[PDB]
């Protein structure tokens, strides 16, 4: 028997979704509301795409142009699997990082490192730094940490060094999209 | 104590070629002297890592898989890769992608195995085809993707987004390798 | 509880400091700092937020070394420095860095290639092949092993290629400068 980050890939699997508007990734954070955190850039009609196949209608709550975040709601949800979210403030540099993605709704695309940097000490201010490689294939998807919990989401907007938004703020400007919509 | 890929690199290295206008080759065949390789790579010389020279024959090529057969004239004391069964393969296993250019020593690259077949790249003929975030470069482009049992899982190719690399699957290569054996 | 380079990463952090470059603290008490000779008025700052004046002993532009004595050093910390000539291609690799004194850089992977293995360029004989991201970010800066012992400083002037003069070359060049800027 062989180490493998197959075993923690798989039941997060169906928390990450293929969006097609022009494709990208996206993560399931709410089910029973079926709420999706997914790139503003992957959306300048929209419908996500599930690991089973299943194709869902989806609308744009909201987005956040500095920070590359887009907050989709699903259109009749069921069935939904949602991700477990950590705390991004606990997160330090030398922590492993694994990029997931699931473009075209084929199949998962992962990518694996640590956190790089945290802050202004890289090269924005507010991302999340990862040797793990961030590309087209898992941009919009989930950056998770060993225990398959949400660390950030992926952004392929801006070598060998990566950008992710971090959790803590994905959450809470989806809070605020939430709410500017229940104003309207 | 320290945790490394060397003791496994170690085992591997006699299987690992330098296909002399360079490249890597893996020896799947050490009776035969089958030597797997690119095409884009390829007279033909091949060095061991004990410095040993023999001549190649091609037997043999794919364009659109990017590999090629060689036979090892006059074969002797040569050592095989093991090969694993590449359908068992899943995202998230571990990977190092190894090569011996020039003859003057071993070069690896690790990862993970990131995406399989058309899942990262939807273009039409990209099926089957492993993909991999262990750096594919001219280093190590014709040589072995390994396991962590130092078995073949893939013959790495530096063709094509970035910072995802190309590989044959094994069984695919070992599958394409009988059909130029042949004809 | 989660495996992390973190736990590592923090006893190593006030050895490397800032020079725009890393730097890194080879003797404490006579505040003897290696870093690029590319990247060289010197100042370092140390993690702490200290900053410091340096003169430049002395360079070497064919290995790209440069060692700085700081100007009235107090409560420095070393890095310890490992034999590099015990290196073997597939052992790990953690390349750390800390330009502007901001936070820690960190990278991640396995040492490549040796004796010119990876690239048959002349020149590249004395140095190391590593897949862990070489950057501005930290280049100047340590490539170190789990232990968190010095196997090589990061230069970035010269896809996983990326470069370190060993530790053992590193070390002889700084004698070979303190004594040469002894008999002058």
């Amino acid at each position: 028997p062989l180490p493998s980050l197959a075993p923690m890939l798989e039941k997060v699997l169906p928390a990450v979704v293929s969006v097609r508007v022009g494709l990208g990734s996206g993560v399931i954070i709410n089910a029973s509301k079926g709420y999706v955190l997914t790139n503003n850039h992957v959306i300048n009609k929209i419908s996500i795409q599930l690991n089973d196949g299943r194709e869902f209608d989806a609308k744009l709550i909201g987005s956040d142009d500095q920070s590359d975040i887009a907050l989709l709601q699903i259109q009749n949800p069921s069935k939904l699997t949602q991700i477990a979210i950590a705390d991004s403030d606990k997160l330090r540099v030398g922590d492993f990082a694994v990029a997931v993605g699931n473009p075209f709704g084929l199949g998962q695309t992962a990518t694996s490192g640590i956190v790089s940097a945290l802050g202004r000490s890289g090269l924005l201010e507010n991302f999340i730094q990862t040797d793990a490689s961030i590309n087209r294939g898992n941009s919009g998807g989930a950056l998770l940490n060993l225990n398959g919990e949400l660390i950030g989401i992926n952004t392929a907007i801006l070598v060998g060094i990566g950008f992710a938004i971090p959790s803590n703020m994905a959450r809470t400007l989806a809070q605020q999209l939430i709410d500017f919509g229940e104003i309207l």
